Formats: structure tokens, C-alpha cells, sequence
């Protein structure tokens, strides 16, 4: 696999590392999303320690309004983070 | 960096590697897009061997109508591919 193909597969891997921890194994509930952000984006995003900030991130991400973040919604999150990083540089 | 962080920067790296070849260093023209797909997506997508196919992929990706694929448009392409790959592994 190329570096791009590996990156694609990594997005899938990381999503499932967190979505499968609790409840719906195909979606990130708030607790899972918080853990993903604190554990996997510690060099890009400030550590989340407030429940408020959890609720806001999720509210931003939850396009279909079911209260969790599914894969499509997570992809939108990755695009936000990636675009932000790109724009920074 | 984490697995996810490495993935994020890989997307930016690969886009820069091809967008910088010709003309606007911050956008992919048709030839650059063809080269990225053929060289970096060779395990995922059928090799592009015809102009009609290149034209079509670019038209699909070119949301802002400027004839090229910029980073945000490329990110949309990555989302498409990743979603397709997700369904495959599922
Ligand atoms: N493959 C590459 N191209 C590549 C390789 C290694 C790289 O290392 C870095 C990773 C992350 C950052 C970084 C800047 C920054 C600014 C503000 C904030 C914030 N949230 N206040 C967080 C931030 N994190 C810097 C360098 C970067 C690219
Ligand atoms: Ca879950
Ligand atoms: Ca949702
Ligand atoms: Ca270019
Ligand atoms: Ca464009
Ligand atoms: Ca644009």
C-alpha cells in the first residue's frame, strides 16, 4: 500500500478502535469521542476535560441528530482537522 | 505522533507531492490528479488510462468550478474513497 492507502485504512482502524468500546459498536458516543480526541489527537487538539466541551464537539459533528458520531460524521471531523492543519501551514 | 495524526499529515503530504508538479503549486490539474490516482491509489482504484475518465473524475471533484482540484476538494475525494473502503471491509 502507498502512504495514502495506509492513511485511508488508518482512519477506518482508528474509528473502530473507539466506536467498538461501548454500546453501538458502529458509532462514537460522547465518552468514546472524548477518548479518541484526548488519546489520538494530543498533538493537534487541546485535551478535553470538560463535559461541556464534549457536548459541543458532538453537537457540531452529529449531522443526523442521533446523538452519536457515525463513520460518515467522523470523516467530516477528519476533514475539518486535516483542512485546519493544512491551512495553518 | 499517533496513528490518526500520521494519517492526517499523510493526506496533506500526498496532496502536496502532486499539486506541486505543475502550474498552481496548491492545486491539482488534470495531469496531476491522474498521476496521484495511478501512483498512490493503485491498490484501490482502476488505473486511469483515458482522458475521458480523467475529465470525468475532475468534473466530479471540482466543486468550485475552477477546473482543478484544491485541497478541500481533495479531502472530499478522500472521504469518498475511505467510505467506499469502509463498506468493503464491512
Ligand atoms: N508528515 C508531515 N508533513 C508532518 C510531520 C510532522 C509534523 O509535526 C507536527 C505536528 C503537529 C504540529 C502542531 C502545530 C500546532 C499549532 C497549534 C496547535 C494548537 N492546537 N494550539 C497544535 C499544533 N500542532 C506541529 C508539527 C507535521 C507535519
Ligand atoms: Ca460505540
Ligand atoms: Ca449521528
Ligand atoms: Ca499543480
Ligand atoms: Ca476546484
Ligand atoms: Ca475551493
Amino acid at each position: 500500500m502507498s502512504e495514502l492507502e495506509k492513511a485511508v485504512v488508518a482512519l477506518i482502524d482508528v474509528f473502530h478502535q473507539y466506536s467498538g468500546r461501548e454500546g453501538d459498536k458502529h458509532k462514537l458516543k460522547k465518552s468514546e469521542l472524548k477518548e479518541l480526541i484526548n488519546n489520538e489527537l494530543s498533538h493537534f487538539l487541546e485535551e478535553i476535560k470538560e463535559q461541556e466541551v464534549v457536548d459541543k464537539v458532538m453537537e457540531t459533528l452529529d449531522s443526523d441528530g442521533d446523538g452519536e458520531c457515525d463513520f460518515q460524521e467522523f470523516m467530516a471531523f477528519v476533514a475539518m482537522i486535516t483542512t485546519a492543519c493544512h491551512e495553518f501551514f
